[PDB]
């Protein structure tokens, strides 16, 4: 059909920063995660490498995508697809050519796909403050991130969903550990330590990059997926602005729930006292730029255009304040 033709055209940009992910979400019948993951697996020849039956891959992806919430403005299947695609581009950076094994690549992409599954659209702190079942289950420690992993892995046990059925026991064990390490590293409470470790690696860099032990390799993959998670402000402005609209809607809905419960409204969650532009500038200045500038240093000069875009977008948001 004409719609499938346009979808195919948009997917030709799967290896490019700035893919039209929202268009792909609409054109695919709200299956951005499934089609983008399928496309990336085909591009990297992962189905052949790991003997993943095509029908099994699609069944699992659709099932996984179904577990992202349709009514959460930001932490939905589009965000998952975007992080998957951004990770895919970061993995292809020239400075990392031939550094990671096929299993490591698979782990990073799979981790990206499941990293926010079944997100309720409220933060770890909200879950902790409201004595939620999730916080009680996970003892207030990386509550959501533990849950995303539990769901992502559990779904593999559904009928015709085990995409790792042909991996060896050793490969399955290794992949499981890497995926857990990567998704737990997406908790923002770990951001400062992750960044500190990334800077230490840049300072002791040996060169393409030379990573010999699990600690260094996993650290890079953790930071890579974390960069993808924090990549919105580095994308072309039309995409960035949509991500900002969505995160603010989600935050405002949390603030509304907090207000209904008589709780104090969390930072940036009060629709009656918000500064969207100032908040984006602060977000870039204190979190996004420090991380991306460090990533850019590790893979210099591969990420120069991404960092330039980030800086341009920071200047644009800042210009709307006066
Ligand atoms: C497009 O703007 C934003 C996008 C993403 C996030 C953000 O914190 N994402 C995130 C969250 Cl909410 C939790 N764990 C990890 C990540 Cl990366 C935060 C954003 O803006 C901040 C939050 C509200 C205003 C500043
Ligand atoms: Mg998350
Ligand atoms: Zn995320």
């Amino acid at each position: 059909t004409e719609q499938e033709d346009v979808l195919a055209k948009e997917l030709e940009d799967v290896n490019k920063w700035g893919l039209h992910v929202f268009r792909i979400a609409e054109l695919s019948g709200n299956r951005p995660l499934t089609v983008i993951m399928h496309t990336i697996f085909q591009e990297r020849d992962l189905l052949k490498t790991f003997k993943i039956p095509v029908d099994t891959l699609i069944t699992y992806l659709m099932t996984l995508e179904d577990h992202y919430h349709a009514d959460v403005a930001y932490h939905n299947n589009i965000h998952a697809a975007d992080v998957v695609q951004s990770t895919h581009v970061l993995l292809s950076t020239p400075a990392l050519e031939a550094v990671f094994t096929d299993l490591e690549i698979l782990a990073a992409i799979f981790a990206s796909a499941i990293h926010d599954v079944d997100h309720p659209g409220v933060s770890n702190q909200f879950l902790i403050n409201t004595n939620s079942e999730l916080a009680l289950m996970y003892n207030d420690s990386s509550v959501l991130e533990n849950h995303h992993l539990a769901v992502g892995f559990k779904l593999l046990q559904e009928e015709n969903c085990d995409i790792f059925q042909n991996l060896t026991k050793k490969q399955r064990q290794s992949l499981r550990k890497m995926v857990i390490d990567i998704v737990l590293a997406t908790d923002m409470s770990k951001h400062m330590n992750l960044l500190a470790d990334l800077k230490t690696m840049v300072e002791t860099k040996k060169v393409v990059l030379l990573l010999d032990n699990y600690s260094d390799r996993i650290q890079v993959l953790q930071n890579m997926v974390h960069c993808a998670d924090l990549s919105n402000p580095t994308k072309p402005l039309q995409l960035y602005r949509q991500w900002t609209d969505r995160i603010m809607e989600e935050f405002f809905r949390q603030g509304d729930r907090e207000r209904e419960r008589g709780m104090e409204i969390s930072p940036m969650c009060d629709k009656h006292n918000a500064s969207v532009e100032k908040s984006q500038v602060g977000f870039i200045d204190y979190i996004v730029h420090p991380l991306w500038e460090t990533w850019a240093d590790l893979v210099h000069p591969d990420a120069q255009d991404i960092l330039d875009t980030l800086e341009d977008n920071r200047e644009w948001y800042q210009s709307t304040i006066p």
